[PDB]
Order: C-alpha cells, then structure tokens, then sequence
C-alpha cells in the first residue's frame, strides 16, 4: 500500500516482480539490469524486434548464476497475429528467440487485427476483424500447454473487458496500461480492480513528467529523481511498473524505490493533476478518420475515456 511490495501474487498463484525493465544495446542493458540493478522481470514484445538481443541478454544472466525460475519474462503478441491459426506459431517464434522454453507472462498487444504489411496510419482495409474469443481461447492453450504461466492484455477498454470476461475460461492474469500522473486510466483500473485483474502500467514518466515542475518540487523534497518519484508514485498506486531507460545508471535509479515513500500530501498532488496527456492515443496504427473501421481515438478507446 505505501509501495513497498516488491512483487505481486498474480490470480494463478505466480509471483511477478512489482518493477520489470522495460525494451519498448539490448542484450547489455538486459544483462546488466539484472546482475548490477537486481532486476528479475524483463518487460518485451515481439513488435519491437529486440526479442532476440533480451533472449541474449537473458542467456548471460542465467549462465552467470541467475535461476530461470527466478526470472519474470513477459511478451506481447503483434495485432498481426491475432487470428487463432497463428497465435501458436508467434508464442514459438518468441520463445525461439528469447531461447527459453517458456514465458511468465504474454499479453495481447492491443485488442486490433492488422493485415500483414500494414501502414502508420492504418489505410482503408488494413485493420481486419478481430476474433478476440478464437485469439483468447489460444492463448488460453498455452498456458495449458506449460507454454505461458500466465497470459494477460495490454491497451484495453472496459467494454473489451468484459467481452474478454463473457468467454474467458481463464481470466487474464495481468492488464498492462499507460498510466501516470497524465493519465491514470482509474476507470480500467478499477474495473480490473473488481474482477482481481493485477495492473502494469507502463510509460510511467509520461509530455514529459520527468520535467514537470510539478514533479521536480516533489522530487526535490525527497531527494530522489523526477523517475524515482514517478515510478514509486505507480507502486504506491498499486501496480507493477516498467520504467523504460537505456541507460544504466537510470535503470539503477529506477528500481531503487523501497525503503522510502510519497507523502500523502504529495501523492494527492500527483494524484490531482487532471487527465490530459495520453501519450499512446493508438490512432498512429489504428485510426482512419474517413473509412475506419476507427475515425478516431475515442472510437479505439470505445468512447469510454
């Protein structure tokens, strides 16, 4: 509650790591987070195309003595492989990379279908149908199958949510989101809240809240970095955090956030700042003001912002 929980028991009964080290030098940064920073939950996705280097980076960790089951590794399906038939192959080909022979935690990247080869923006006949009851009930296989230990979403919506719900034979685990001080996204978050769904947020330093003076005061008081305060500001909030830094001394930084907290005070500060900077709209990928099947933001995010 004043967030100091390192790590959250997620609905299966697994333990996940409550700070994981976000990949949105790869192999280095995963290999030094882990043996110099302590890290032990590694946030990727297939989308970026730096599976392979964290597969290396993870490699390193373990052949210097790090236990895999003392690893939290997590990845996303890409939009252009929601469609059941190839939701098998995708899983493999991440594991394939990441050489392991399984993960903690895969999401579903965003709740859209996009044709192979698809544009920023999407053009007209590029975002496809999205069977999210086929998808779900394959990623379900997998955590059947010993594949995935746990399966979860990334970037939904209430709506979407409780459609996942109305079909889920097994209930995602996780819901990773874009939340801070800019955007808190309390409406998801508390219709994960009700149905024990465990939150990530991500992007955890914002439209730059690092640089916000409002921040920086609160830091400056404390004695810690602008990123500390946000990241810590997350946990006390309740939810894992994945910092993104490719620097090493910030990834230090970043999860040295225990044996200290955010002031009520301060933490209704943050808490205060009205919604407004969403940085991921997803209208860059999934918006086509004119033929659709989403004319706008708010229609990707069900008008329910």
């Amino acid at each position: 509650g004043q967030g100091e929980q390192d790590h959250f028991v997620l609905k299966s009964g697994h333990a996940m790591p409550a700070v994981g080290l976000g990949t949105w030098d790869t192999a280095h940064s995963v290999r030094t987070a882990i043996t110099e920073a302590g890290y032990r939950h590694v946030d990727t996705a297939a989308e970026y195309g730096v599976e392979k280097e964290v597969g290396k980076g993870l490699k390193a960790a373990m052949e210097a003595g790090i236990d895999r089951k003392d690893l939290f590794v997590t990845s996303k399906i890409w939009c252009t492989n929601l469609a059941p038939e190839r939701v098998r192959p995708a899983l493999e080909n991440t594991l394939k990379d990441l050489q392991l022979d399984y993960i903690d935690l895969y999401h579903i990247h965003w709740p859209f279908r996009l044709k192979d080869g698809a544009h920023m923006p999407p053009e007209a006949g590029e975002v496809l149908e999205f069977d999210m009851e086929g998808v779900w009930k394959e990623m379900e296989n997998l955590v059947k199958d010993g594949l995935v230990k746990d399966i979860g979403v990334c970037n939904y919506t209430v709506t979407k949510l409780n459609r996942l719900l109305r079909s889920a034979k097994i209930p995602p685990a996780v819901c990773q989101m874009e939340m801070h001080p800019g955007w808190k996204n309390d409406k998801i978050f508390e219709a994960c809240k009700k149905h024990g769904i465990h939150i990530t947020a991500y992007s955890p330093l914002g439209k730059n809240l690092a640089h916000d003076p409002v921040v920086e005061k609160v830091a400056n008081k404390l004695n810690k970095t602008p990123g500390q305060v946000l990241i810590k500001w997350a946990l006390q909030r309740g939810t894992s955090v994945i910092p993104k830094s490719s620097k090493d001394e910030r990834i230090k930084e970043n999860i040295q956030v225990f044996g200290w907290e955010i002031p009520e005070e301060d933490f209704k500060v943050l808490c205060s700042i009205k919604d407004e900077k969403r940085v991921l709209t997803g209208e860059e990928l999934f918006v086509n003001k004119t033929h659709g099947p989403y004319r706008s933001a708010r229609d990707v995010w069900d008008h329910e912002n």
